[PDB]
């Protein structure tokens, strides 16, 4: 294994290097606004060195953007591709590519016969070519890595299963900035070649300079150079015709033949596309060709990438027919003209770069290598588009939220083949593609018109039910006697209770466990723990009395707690806002221990009075005029007093200490250990009132923000032996922190309210010496390190936090793990911020068409680590990567992936079971089964399940941590026969493995494997 601690890898471009040299200066370049007047040489090309052009016909369709996928779908894409049918058909030499399968697989399916086998045909061919394959093309920064991973596997299965092909090229022209994540998993996926285009106007012209445009793109750990995929990046602003045919986009645009007024498209340049003749193609040709070559001059090889393209493009039959024919006289006359010494024609992504390699082989460029990201984006000026990374907030909880559900009843499913009546492979079916569609780079993202976002939430919110009951189904089947197992399929044996989603304040959906001598004494509840090792964490349910204890199924005691059921309200009458209790329900906590890829089975039983095994949390309300808060049953009465500064300490824990407003001020890690300041803080950004203005994308500030004025709010104190908390209400953000022993947990119920033009931030205040630098996550997947550049504004300091960021000096270490993607920075040394909420009056001219003011309640999941980090082997100080101490990495892994819990729905279980997964390997706590999917339906005489290995990497801080077991995926399910590793899309078999045993894999990497059972 490769050392991805120790060794600094050398590298021709590496972006942080890179960012910390560059001037970004923003100067007017001539006709190539951010760029220079590029010169060439006439006599470089020849009759034999001739310059190759391949001009690539392209769509750019959105999943869902100004309209839903399905409007789009109807008025736009079916149109398009019904024309690209029949026009490639029709002209062999015609050429087209294809990105978003999800609108692919939509049409074809609505298609006849007839016309499927035409399509086929086009495919087989060569004229039409998908690239990437994708259900969607993602965003980059907000996504996870394993939905980035999903949505590619769905969008590549469908192109294997129907048009039998995989794209080994990758199009990603329109996410807003791109990650390395890409690269990683389409080199681990057969690609071969890619493709990027947003990348901030500084980096494109300093590689320009540099020819660096084209790079072997490798990971910032990686010495070796293995993860190394070739990389395209295009030059300009856009990748529409203006900006594509070279630098200078008021001739380009008169080579866009749709501009020229019936279609009601005209050139900003003023000067409209002409229709191409005898008597006017040499002088087309010479300013074209000389557009090209000035292009040509950024790039090492003979051979040029021209996209032809735009937005829904190659929609009516007229269009199709005005750009071909253009193009035909053109290249009749460029190729025929010695002089130009140009070869050109219709291409496709492919063909490009097969040329551009066949170039490389005979010896004619050697390409540089290059390593980090290509965040934060900026298109011109000041313009840096981290607006997206907090933008509906909502949503992009809800994302992960679904991303745990999708895996967690892909893998409970899998463990056994299921009749079709039982419509299991429909709904993880339907919850796979939803969850794809919403990694578009408008969904994510946030930045769709209302009613797209609404219909993405819909989508996601059938995809939930759908996994609920995939989940449902499988559990009964695990823990039922066999003999006895009689299901209907319809049924809802269990319901899912989620404690975090949508949250407590957000919606009341969570069902009370009710428990009476009059209906019923007791009620089993199930854990399901998809991580692959034993897992122990307090799990809560709500209950109709406080009187309830805990059992596992050998009618062994379990320690519980009973905590009353706060709610927040905002009192109109008071212009407070405070919490008032349940009288009917309560919460009961517990610890659960579940197997690796396991269920662990519990009883609740009530009795008439406190039960030995259950304790009692004692509650404080601080704020001055108090007033009663009744609890019914709760046995501790709720005690009051005037708001004071307190300290709190669960099991062995830390001990956190508060302000009078509620907020954390400092965390002692031991008993004797000091005070460190960890100080929590909200703030307010606002938008400019002269020149531009926030929006879903851009994040333009008024300034630094400012604190928001807190009053004297009220904070409830509630302390219990297994778990205690400090809330407090606050002017748009109910804020708690709970500590259940180890790092605390933070939840935020953000409302914004109509609080508009406010970003509303979470600042962490401490005394840790780390100067200018900070670490953030790219995707989930890796932790790259951050220099904030005083020389950049304070919206290009920002960057995404998909799952976490941290700040460290030589000793300490605090880290934020997040529940949702937010964007985030740290702009003074010790300092962590991560953006909750932004309501934005104003439409910030990127094609949205209004701001965003469709806020809604949402539920922010955090856990913060404090901890001494001297003792810890770390990267040396040259290294472009950060790695996470066991105790963060295990943080997130409870927020991405907590046990889940069921609740049986009926009142008696006949044949019920404790336990399933006892046997299972219980692997190193750096691994992760991040995919476990049954490969094949009931049919298959030979069963296949695959799965997706990840290892991460943590630091070495001396915590020994050992006796754990190998996990060998090929034998966790009976009669395996062969067990081969994959792509990890599962679509080629890559290596036949001996003793059909899986080999675990190395840090940073990710492996897929496919078992086979007779
Ligand atoms: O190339 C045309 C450009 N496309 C913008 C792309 N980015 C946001 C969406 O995903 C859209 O595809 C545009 C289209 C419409 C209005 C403004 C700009
Ligand atoms: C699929 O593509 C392969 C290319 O190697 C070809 O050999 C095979 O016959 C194709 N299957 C069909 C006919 O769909
Ligand atoms: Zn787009």
């Amino acid at each position: 294994c490769q050392d991805v601690v120790q060794d600094v890898p050398n590298v021709d471009v590496q972006m942080l290097e890179l960012y910390d040299r560059m001037s970004f200066k923003d100067i007017d370049g001539g006709v190539w606004k951010q760029g220079w007047n590029i010169k060439y040489d006439p006599l470089k090309y020849n009759a034999h060195h001739k310059l190759k052009v391949f001009v690539v016909p392209h769509s750019h369709n959105d999943p869902g953007w100004i309209q839903t996928f399905e409007e789009y779908y109807q008025h736009d894409t079916k149109h398009i591709l019904s024309n690209a049918l029949r026009h490639l058909h029709d002209n062999p030499e015609m050429k087209f590519i294809w990105a978003e399968i999800s609108y692919f697989a939509r049409f074809y399916h609505d298609l006849g016969e007839n016309k499927k086998l035409q399509m086929k045909s086009i495919v087989k061919n060569g004229q039409l070519e998908f690239v990437t394959g994708g259900w969607v093309m993602p965003d980059e920064a907000n996504s996870h890595w394993r939905n980035v991973l999903l949505q590619l596997t769905e969008g590549q299965t469908w192109l294997k299963q129907f048009m039998n092909v995989t794209p080994t090229a990758s199009w990603a022209i329109d996410p807003f900035g791109h990650s390395p994540t890409m690269p990683y998993i389409l080199q681990k996926s057969g690609f071969k070649n890619m493709l990027i285009q947003r990348t901030h106007y500084s980096v494109k012209k300093e590689l320009a300079q540099q020819r660096q445009l084209e790079f072997l793109w490798r990971q910032i750990w990686d010495n070796k150079g293995d993860t190394a995929l070739f990389t395209h990046m295009m030059p300009f602003y856009s990748y529409d015709i203006p900006h594509t045919c070279g630098p200078d986009p008021k001739v380009c645009c008169q080579f866009d033949f749709k501009r020229m007024g019936s279609f009601g498209l005209s050139c900003p340049w003023k000067v409209p596309p002409r229709t191409i003749s005898d008597q006017n193609v040499a002088a087309r040709s010479d300013l074209l060709v000389d557009q090209w070559k000035k292009k040509a001059e950024l790039y090492r090889t003979n051979v040029l990438l021209i996209p032809l393209g735009d937005d829904f493009r190659f929609k009516q039959n007229t269009e199709w027919d005005v750009q071909r024919v253009n193009y035909e006289r053109l290249f009749e006359h460029i190729n025929s003209q010695a002089h130009f010494n140009v070869q050109a024609q219709f291409g496709t992504l492919q063909e490009y770069f097969d040329a551009v390699h066949q170039a490389e082989r005979a010896g004619q460029a050697e390409f540089p290598t290059l390593s980090g990201d290509f965040f934060t984006y900026a298109d011109r000026s000041d313009n840096y588009w981290s607006g997206y990374y907090t933008s509906r907030p909502y949503h992009k909880r809800m994302d992960r939220v679904l991303m745990h559900y999708v895996r967690a009843a892909e893998m409970l499913s899998a463990w056994h083949s299921w009749d079709g009546m039982a419509r299991i492979e429909e709904r993880l079916e339907q919850a796979r593609r939803e969850l794809s569609l919403f990694q578009h780079h408008d969904g994510i993202t946030g930045t769709a018109k209302t009613h797209v976002v609404v219909d993405y939430e819909q989508r996601m919110q059938e995809a939930l039910k759908a996994c609920q009951m995939v989940m449902q189904q499988s559990v009964y089947r695990l823990l039922t006697k066999p003999s006895i197992y009689s299901p209907d399929f319809s049924f809802s044996y269990f319901t899912l209770d989620d404690s975090r989603w949508p949250g407590s304040g957000v919606e009341d959906s969570r069902t009370t466990i009710i428990l009476g001598e009059d209906i019923l004494p007791s009620k089993h509840v199930v854990m399901h723990n998809t991580l692959p090792h034993w897992r122990e964490q307090l799990v809560d349910f709500y209950v109709s009395s406080p009187f309830v204890s805990v059992t596992d199924l050998a009618n062994n005691p379990v320690e519980a707690q009973v905590s009353p059921v706060w709610s927040w309200h905002h009192d109109t009458l008071t212009k407070t806002i405070h919490p008032q209790g349940s009288t009917t329900k309560y919460r009961i906590i517990f610890k659960a221990r579940v197997p690796p890829m396991g269920l662990a089975t519990y009883v609740l039983t009530i009795s008439d009075s406190k039960p030995e095994h259950t304790s009692y949390a004692s509650n404080l309300l601080l704020r001055k005029n108090p007033t009663s808060l009744p609890l019914g049953q709760y046995p501790e009465d709720v005690k009051f007093g005037d708001p004071r500064e307190i300290s709190l300490r669960v099991g062995n824990g830390p001990t956190l200490a508060f302000s009078e407003q509620g907020l954390l001020k400092s965390i002692q890690l031991t008993q004797d250990s000091p005070h460190v300041p960890v100080h929590f803080k909200f703030l307010k950004y606002g938008v400019r009132s002269h020149g531009d203005r926030s929006g879903a994308y851009l994040f333009l500030p008024n300034g630094p923000a400012s604190p928001v004025e807190l009053g004297q709010p009220v904070v409830l104190v509630t302390k219990g032996k297994l778990e205690s908390s400090v809330s407090v209400g606050l002017p748009s953000v109910v804020h708690q922190t709970i500590m259940r022993g180890g790092a605390p947990e933070i939840r935020n119920l953000v409302d914004i309210g109509s609080l508009d033009n406010t970003e509303i931030v979470m600042r962490l205040e401490t005394h840790i010496d780390s100067g200018d630098i900070f670490y953030t996550d790219l995707n989930g997947l890796q932790f790259i390190k951050r220099r904030r550049l005083d020389k950049l504004p304070l919206q290009a300091n920002y960057y995404p936090i998909p799952s976490g960021m941290f700040i460290e000096d030589a000793n300490t270490r605090l880290t934020l793990l997040t529940g949702q993607p937010l964007g985030g920075s740290s702009l003074a040394s010790g300092e962590l911020e991560i953006m909750q909420d932004r309501r934005l009056a104003s439409d910030d001219e990127r094609g949205l068409g209004q701001g965003v003011l469709d806020n809604k309640p949402v539920l922010h999941i955090y856990r913060l680590v404090l901890e001494k980090v001297n003792n810890c082997v770390r990267p040396s100080k040259l290294h472009p990567a950060g790695y996470l101490t066991s105790a963060a990495h295990k943080a997130s892994q409870s927020l991405l992936d907590p046990l889940d819990k069921f609740i049986f729905a009926e009142n008696e279980w006949i044949g019920a079971q404790g336990q399933f997964g006892g046997d299972h390997p219980s692997a190193r706590e750096d691994l992760d089964v991040s995919v476990m999917r049954r490969l094949t339906k009931s049919s298959a005489k030979t069963q296949r399940v695959g799965y997706v290995l990840h290892r991460t990497n943590l630091m070495q801080c001396g915590t020994p941590e050992e006796h754990t077991q190998k996990l060998d995926v090929c034998h966790l399910l009976p009669n395996v026969a062969r067990c081969e590793r994959t792509t990890l899309t599962f679509l080629q078999n890559l290596e036949h493995l001996d003793g059909m045993v899986a080999p675990e894999v190395c840090p940073m990497e990710t492996a897929a494997y496919v078992s086979s059972h007779s």
